[PDB]
């Protein structure tokens, strides 16, 4: 029907059929944005869109084998995704155990290419072998990049010397830091380019990835340079200087997120058997492809094999936002000859930009959170605020390393 | 529970606590379990059951899901030591009025906004007249190193391939190892002794990473035959470049190079994106040009055209890691029309990696999304149109990506 | 005694007296007065010197400090050369010292290097990696491209015509089209496969040919103006925004100059024995290879560096464009190079050495290389002006000469590094 | 009237006698027989110009064109400065024509700009940029930030070891025994904020401090070795690959001297009136924007520069830094530029321009600024020497100098370009 179904709506949902609530599209009585909070349940508010989308494309049978059903969408709902139509399961394998920081991780990684979950497991047999890998976070803080701007390149210059004090930097630290009990604004990063000024803000943030809290504490730190400098304009709270999302040199050379360095030794006997090669053509691959043939590309960052692939895998698998893979796969692959007879390969990886957390986004969904629970670093850690994350960031590091070792060995091999 | 003794004796009598029993035990080892058990999911049961006594939380694995998906299209194809499928939530946004055809395009994310962002962003293309594409470039890249003893003979192999006998006879094999494969220009670089060598070539629907890796094994073969002293040192030397930030990419392009624009009228700029024109170019010069450069980035001159293009890869079973350099791009806007108070933008990408068959892409779900814009598979009557058209969808949506982020940041929300 | 402005105006207004007459203080008075403009100096006095010495004592007032100009030396200089071509408003010259390093063993040759600098010990460390090369048996290079370029930039009105315009240059016939008008303002001009890039409706379009003997900038952009004249032709409504577009890359560091190559790009090689490197060179191999992984390539890396994979190119390039009449503001381009080492031999204990510089931007005629001083540098090395048989060939030398002296460089500095001096 | 060899050496022993009451020919007949070798041929002669013509005369023979240097000059130059100091084998100097584009008005003074160059145009280019500039009301600029670098590469035995050293240095106690280190090396030492970053067991450490007026490179070089070796007590597993590891950057492109900056990071800017724009440049407002857009950023974006946003400030800071004793090699990091314009006044037509030089690398003091010729350019502007009142001051000019020069450049190409 049409004039009575819009009787029983003003009572409940339920009561009308899907068909009927699909009439009331088509036949213009409510608009279609009105949907998600109509409904009664989240998987039937699924159902009526997918069906109202099937009309709309040339082949209504492509959502056949999209999967929705017994998906718990209350955590994603106004949290995670919009104009929901299911999900899309990705294969997770497990790569382990990754012998790191005399710990054994079991490492989760969510993938559709072939060869890569087994090439990481080689990896880690070629690492647990050789006595184990140990790792180090160097730094911990996610950025903000606004820019502003003033009249003058002279006045902007005047806010950047302001800023550089002892006493502006307190203003701007104690507006940044009263919007959380995580905001702990490091010191200030700031780049002129006549009147426009590029702020780097920087802070820990517990064990979320941060990106939230931080652009929290940048609006109110800017809205008290405002009362400083009232000429000055937000043009925008982010002019890319963070950066986020985008290839850049300052979080290759300043840092973002965790910056983590992992190394190992593998014995001679264990590059032969495990990786079917030696040190000596492990060395001359390496230096060869991972530095001179980035060298020869006009690379920054990308000194590496494929660490991309292992941190897209476990950032799917583990809840993370995968678009920061563009900056979380930085990476310099070392290696060297190590021992008394110099047959031994020693290797190292340094990510200074890896974007990770433990708590919000994609991590308070329980697939993801299982995981997390598998490396034992799911949610907030109580007693240590931040550890969490920063031993996510150190397993990724630590699986990275794996993954050069394997790769390269078959790429050393012929 | 029986005894591991009457337990010797095929896979599907026995019980899955069996066969646990016996791997801790060390009756059996511990790579017999992937080809004996007959029935896939319940390979992926047993796996489950032995990692969980690995575990400090054995529990952990219990809202990890794994029945009733299908595994026959996944085991010696897209994954290794499966223990379970990640969902991703999938949202719609649309209709994106790109080339006078419209589409529903599909996100797999987990970040708030996105999605709704995206679709504002196509509700403003579709009330401006819709945008329009151009593929400028196609062909997927493979950049082996080579060396040979001294610089002076890695540089008479330069000069051999930039012949046209020399090309000529690498081309023809490297075309022999597939009906697609079909080698254009060589570009090489020089390291002393070292020589990178450029190979790239369409590779019909596909990505083509593994069509043009047999490609250049026999090429380098080849080459080998007229120098003998070559040493293939790595099938990847980093030269492609493959999953790395690198300026190659942006300069020559790989996989598919693409280029999109659109006029938004001042009104729809106005109502739809809550900013003006001149706020919306203000911002874009000093975020995505000005910031961009101060930032040092090379092709990462845009606000956000990673979280569409990682949304979309995802969706549609494409290789996410190379994310990378599939997102490179560049945002321009300027003042058009006759009052020139209306918006045009463009995003030019000259390195989305993309395909429809293969990878990913044989998977179910993953083909439904892919069914969703009309591009699942091959296109027999035109070799690659399908591939194209994606890569099309996805420039598209980055400019609608682009056009509501950018709207946000300008009116200061 | 000084006379009037009008009295002096009558008396070089008229030809057959000039200012042989005048004074110095009454060509001053009529440049103050407009009269005369101070640009044009040369031309109205008899000779340029006079010329030269009335701009300074024109600038000397106008300084906070009168005596400023005196140790800035000006007499008995060749200005003839230098006027319309190389220099305006010329107040004297700047002697940069100038040192030699060899013999530099290069390609079964030898060759006395000039070098234009005020670093102390630059020569002579330069001289000693020539030392090492000389006494392992020489160094060999080659020329893997020549072609300097230009990148302007155009506009369509879309994004859709500006990739018309980009698959029309890609066509054979459409390149045809182009070539011919690019190869008609030069018998020199050989237009080799074009480059595009687009930028929405944008597009650059670089250009690159060989140019003779020259650095080839001028004829290069001849060659550009008339070929984007001819693509006018047949695309109306495109819009030439600038002869340069910053896409050639002149002038600025730039990824394409590194990966496309620039002018001319030379890679150079050679192996130093053990016992040299211990002798001459104070280090070993080993520390050798040790400090140019870690610091020419690592260390290069992590300062985010593009084309920077070496330790000083550029106080060789600099030293030697400035003593050969080079522009030595293309010293940010062709100083791009990558140094490398590793061990050779049958014990592994010699050292192989090359530097690959895909940029070098050079010539030996044109320029300041048509002064006489500078020439004088040139017939040093044997490459001075154009060689008739085979255009090319002597800017080519120049460029291997520069690749090889930049490795002596490298040697040498690396050295230095590696035993901790 | 050559003597015989045995002859000639007996003279030159007795040191009340000395190589003066010999020949030219004599000398050279010495070189030859391998009694003297040729590296030493500068001490033994009494004056330079004559040890310099001495050289010449056994270089021309090795030559194939004996007479090549004929029109390299040589004489009447002051080698007593340049000797052991600033240039080895010296053979004769080079002569670089030097302009003038002028009055550059910036900061309510007026600069006569000296540059050195064989590039026509040039400096008849830059003249106008001045020009359009001093009609416009002038330039004004700052210096952001002061601070010359070196980065050493340290290797600890592992990474956790290189990590540890990492964490000590960011410490306030460490890095006060290190600053204490490097301060005590010279007076005008003083080691700012230290910058660090690992690569598996490799350390790169970046010292930054004010160097007076000097371009600082020994200072810091010096400062840096006693600041490591105090780092090598509390480390003594630790190893000093290289004094420098590329981390600086010294005379090759890096994106940590675009982003941090090295020596005098400076901005300068102008506002140029529309009517200005019209008559002396020969172009338009709108049509300058349009050009410094897809040109110095889209351009300059699209070719993968890093720090190459503007025409051609590499022209206007070499012919400046060879004209006043500059090191001409630095001019690779020297000349990072961006250059923005945009709109301005009342009625949008008059036009802003910028140019920011994040690493401009230069001093006043040492170098080729002890030579007189490159002295009296520096004389000019007013910043020969240093400033006993505020040191730095002079140094600190020059930069700013520069930057309102590129500015100036940047102006007249970017009309002619825009104008077709
Ligand atoms: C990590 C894994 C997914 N993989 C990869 C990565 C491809 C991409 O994800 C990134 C890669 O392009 C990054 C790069 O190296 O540039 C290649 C690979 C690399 C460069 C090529 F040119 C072509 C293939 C290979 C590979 C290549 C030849 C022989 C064996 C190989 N095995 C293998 C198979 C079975 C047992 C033992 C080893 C791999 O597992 C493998
Ligand atoms: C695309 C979307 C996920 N989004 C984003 C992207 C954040 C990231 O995924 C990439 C971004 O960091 C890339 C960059 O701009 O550097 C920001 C955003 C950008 C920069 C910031 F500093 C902080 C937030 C914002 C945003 C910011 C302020 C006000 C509204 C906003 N809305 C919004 C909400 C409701 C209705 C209308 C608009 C967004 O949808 C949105
Ligand atoms: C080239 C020459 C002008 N030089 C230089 C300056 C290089 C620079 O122009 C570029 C350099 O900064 C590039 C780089 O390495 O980053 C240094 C030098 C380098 C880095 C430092 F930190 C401090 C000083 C050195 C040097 C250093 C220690 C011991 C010996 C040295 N010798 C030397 C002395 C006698 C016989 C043989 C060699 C040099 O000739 C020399
Ligand atoms: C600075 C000066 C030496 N100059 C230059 C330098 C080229 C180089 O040093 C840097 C340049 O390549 C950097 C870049 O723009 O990419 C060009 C120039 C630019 C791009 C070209 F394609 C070809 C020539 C021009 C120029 C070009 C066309 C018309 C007038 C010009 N005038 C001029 C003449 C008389 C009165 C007013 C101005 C110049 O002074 C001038």
């Amino acid at each position: 029907p049409n004039e009575e179904c819009l009787q029983i709506l003003g009572n409940g949902a339920k009561f009308l059929s899907d068909a009927e609530i699909i009439q009331l599209v088509n036949a213009k009585h409510i608009p279609a944005y009105k949907l998600e909070t109509l409904i009664e349940t989240h998987e039937r508010g699924v159902s009526i869109r997918r069906q109202l989308l099937s009309k709309k494309l040339s082949e209504p049978s492509s959502l056949q084998y999209l999967p929705y059903r017994d998906y718990n969408y209350s955590l994603v709902m106004g949290a995670c995704c919009e104009n929901v139509i299911g999900y899309m399961p990705i294969p997770v394998g497990v790569a382990g155990p990754l012998c790191l920081d005399e710990k054994e991780f079991q490492v989760p990684m969510a993938t559709t290419e072939g060869c890569l979950v087994a090439s990481t497991n080689r990896g880690c047999r070629a690492i647990g072998l050789g006595g184990g890998a140990s790792s180090r976070v160097l730094a911990d803080g996610m950025t903000r990049g606004p820019v502003v701007r003033l009249p003058r390149a002279c006045d902007s210059a005047e806010v950047k010397a302001w800023l550089e004090t002892s006493e502006g930097f307190a203003v701007i630290k104690e507006a940044f830091d009263s919007t959380s009990r995580f905001a702990r604004l490091q010191k200030l990063h700031t780049s002129i380019a006549g009147r426009n000024l590029y702020i780097r803000f920087q802070s820990r943030s517990g064990d979320a990835m941060g990106m939230n809290m931080i652009s929290k504490g940048t609006e109110k730190a800017l809205s008290k340079l405002h009362e400083y400098f009232p000429e000055m304009q937000i043009l925008a709270v982010s002019g890319n200087y963070c950066t986020d999302k985008k290839p850049a040199a300052i979080n290759w050379i300043e840092g973002r997120g965790k910056s983590v360095v992992c190394e190992a030794v593998i014995p001679a006997k264990v590059v032969r058997e495990v990786l079917k090669t030696t040190t000596e053509a492990m060395i001359e691959v390496n230096i060869n492809k991972n530095l001179v043939g980035s060298a020869m590309a006009g690379s920054i960052g990308g000194y590496n094999a494929h660490a991309a692939n292992i941190v897209t895998a476990i950032y799917i698998a583990c809840g993370q936002d995968a678009a920061q893979n563009v900056g979380s796969s930085n990476c310099i692959t070392l290696m060297e000859a190590s021992g008394p007879t110099n047959e031994d390969l020693y290797i190292s990886c340094t990510m200074p930009s890896i974007e990770i957390g433990t708590v919000g986004g994609g991590t308070n969904l329980l697939p993801q959170q299982a995981c997390l629970q598998m490396l034992g670093v799911q949610g907030a850690c109580k007693d240590n605020p931040g550890e969490n994350a920063r031993q996510l960031a150190r397993i990724v590091c630590g699986t990275v390393m794996a993954g050069e070792l394997s790769l390269m060995a078959a790429l050393a091999a012929g």
